[PDB]
């Protein structure tokens, strides 16, 4: 008899609702838009570049679900106009110099940016962009995060002003919804979690080699911001490549991740993503020993095809899959995961982050 | 009652063969890569990055047919050489990303001796931008100046590049039917100096063409099957002084992609404008198709007139053969580099520029517009 008692204090220090977007930073915002359009299978959406009126910074909206993907470019200098407030051209090009393709800013949505911003700052936030109201409708605001990442305040009185609605038929879905966690690498876990925890008030979300772990989780556990340190270590030869703190891995949730990697898998060697190597068959011949209770034989045979992991918690099960780096250097990648039960709708980190699956991916090699 | 003729001088200073590769300069060269080869039906052939042992920079190679495109981004330089080509520095990388975007840099051909061309292009005018250097004792590269900072690459062989490992087919891999680059086009604010310029050094000729914003002229090699025309703005709008404008200088403007079957081609990249591939300017109007058969219904039926309709394609004559083309939006954020899809018909002994280069479809186009 197991029992695993949670705790939560609920101590957000201002209202936290959902996340709302993630904005990478690219050198051509067009090919790295499009070709995460045709990979993951997300719209295009929203435009904000010269074909808008934007003499500043081409930006690109794709969405699939709740989910959005901005993908931002800088323009010439020599041609404001821009949309996004915070956008320095400076920032942009020496970001993109000394970490590559990456995320830059993490935005959630909050019932009100300024008090937002007010309260993080004044509890050890270091301040990125100010608020700024644009079209006396939307409220935007930046805060340190780590490394270049900044956390990103929006908020609503009812995309963003400025960009122009793209409607086409296309239209591209394999089954994504929604972001469903954010995880970022740092070389001491220790600092980060003081200063992160420190003014945003998220409480410490409980679990079940290389890293050592750490989540944080807004009131409604539906913001979740883990964060990785090296103790040969991945997490350590990302912050080489990365040079220094950056966001790890982007987790996409879907509706179905049998769909999602049925279409995925068909494009890798097309324009699309490639997966890691898959588990050895002794990995899906021990599941129905495992999770032979949540998913039955040929949803276990489907994982096997589609190379998909497979862990249990306390409360529910997560099906789970990474892929290779989306760019030149080994850092930032995407992982595809499916939560089932703690329907109650359903509980955020169902089935948890996919801790017991270093055990058990080491445990099925020894036995093939 | 009517004849055009052509004088050829073949006044080569040095033997070129044939269009080697195009060197891309991106900021993320893995993107652009697999965004090209869906978009263009390119293969994976060959890649030199963190997997193969370079840590300064990642190149991978798209092929499709005799057709290369190179697509080249740095390292971080706290990585360390292991470089595969000689001449790429991260300094120029990055500037030549930040002050043009994505873009040619460069122009490679082959030629019987990269020593040979590069020496002899100095010694008439050439600019240097990377001398001679033999590598694994077995090719030789050399870079010269041509336009703003696009540079003219000289590859020669001593019997794709060492450094390179050979991407084994992942598939029944792509092939839309493009098989060669036809020709490379350039942007200059000032023709005249241009010319005399790269016209000095490679002792390459005026290929002779048989309103619109611009003041055009072709250079060849003496096979003329390089083909490097050079384009100048016209003042008084002009899309050369826009794209001056955004490329933040001179550069290669389009690239001619030449197809054993245009139509095919065609209906796979348009199948996949919306879906991660390359969308195209609009078609002309349906006057300028029913204006076909008597300007080219000797050449073609009325079905594969009825199949331009569709698809959208140019088609141009010249004394010599037919030209079918059309022309892809700008590949990246900036209006500057686009690309051109061509198939030459006739000529056949195939000669190169049969048909032309379309520039008599400004005045086409515009004959069909002013249709009520
Ligand atoms: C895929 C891979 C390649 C080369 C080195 C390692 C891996 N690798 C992972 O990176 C991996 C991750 C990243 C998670 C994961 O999502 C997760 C973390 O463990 C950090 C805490 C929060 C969180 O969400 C779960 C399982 C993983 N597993 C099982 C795995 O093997
Ligand atoms: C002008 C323009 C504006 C917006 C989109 C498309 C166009 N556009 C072209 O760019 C265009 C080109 C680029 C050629 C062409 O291939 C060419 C030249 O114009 C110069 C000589 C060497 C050469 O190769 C021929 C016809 C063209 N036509 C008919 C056209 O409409
Ligand atoms: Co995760
Ligand atoms: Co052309």
């Amino acid at each position: 008899f197991s029992k695993f008692v949670r705790k939560n204090p609920k101590s957000d220090k201002f209202k936290v609702k959902r996340f709302h977007h993630i904005e990478f930073w690219c050198g051509d915002a067009t090919n790295v838009a499009r070709r995460f359009s045709w990979g993951l299978g997300m719209r295009f959406s929203a435009k904000s570049d010269l074909s808008t009126g934007n003499m500043v910074h081409a930006s690109y909206l794709l969405t699939s679900g709740d989910l959005r993907f901005l993908f931002t470019a800088p323009y010439s200098p020599s041609l404001t106009t821009a949309s996004i407030p915070s956008f320095d051209h400076g920032s942009c090009r020496s970001f993109f110099s000394s970490h590559g393709l990456g995320v830059r800013a993490v935005a959630i949505e909050v019932e009100d940016a300024e008090s937002a911003f007010s309260i993080s700052v004044a509890n050890g936030a270091i301040p990125s962009s100010p608020p700024i109201v644009l079209n006396e409708a939307v409220t935007i605001a930046e805060v340190k995060l780590y490394g270049d990442v900044v956390l990103r305040y929006v908020s609503y009185k009812a995309f963003l002003p400025g960009f122009e609605r793209v409607e086409d038929a296309s239209p591209l879905d394999y089954g994504i919804r929604r972001l469903d966690h954010a995880v970022g690498n740092v070389p001491e876990l220790g600092p980060a979690l003081t200063y992160v925890a420190g003014f945003t008030g998220f409480h410490q979300f409980a679990e079940f080699s290389g890293l050592n772990s750490a989540v944080l989780a807004s009131n409604d556990e539906m913001v979740l911001l883990p964060i990785n340190e090296p103790v040969k270590s991945q997490i350590q030869t990302y912050l080489e490549h990365n040079e220094g703190a950056g966001l790890q891995h982007l987790a996409l949730m879907s509706e179905d991740i049998f769909r999602t990697l049925r279409e995925m898998r068909k494009r890798s060697s097309i324009g699309g993503f490639d997966f890691m190597p898959s588990p050895p068959p002794t990995y899906y011949q021990n599941l129905k020993k495992r999770v032979g209770d949540v998913l039955s034989d040929d949803q276990i045979k489907e994982c096997e095809e589609l190379g998909i992991l497979v862990d249990r918690d306390d409360q529910g099960t997560l099906l789970q899959i990474f892929t290779k780096p989306l760019g030149d250097r080994p850092t930032i990648f995407i992982e595809i995961i499916q939560r089932v039960g703690c329907m109650m709708y359903q509980s955020g980190g169902c089935g948890g982050f996919g801790k017991g699956n270093f055990s058990e991916l080491f445990k099925s090699i020894e036995e093939y």
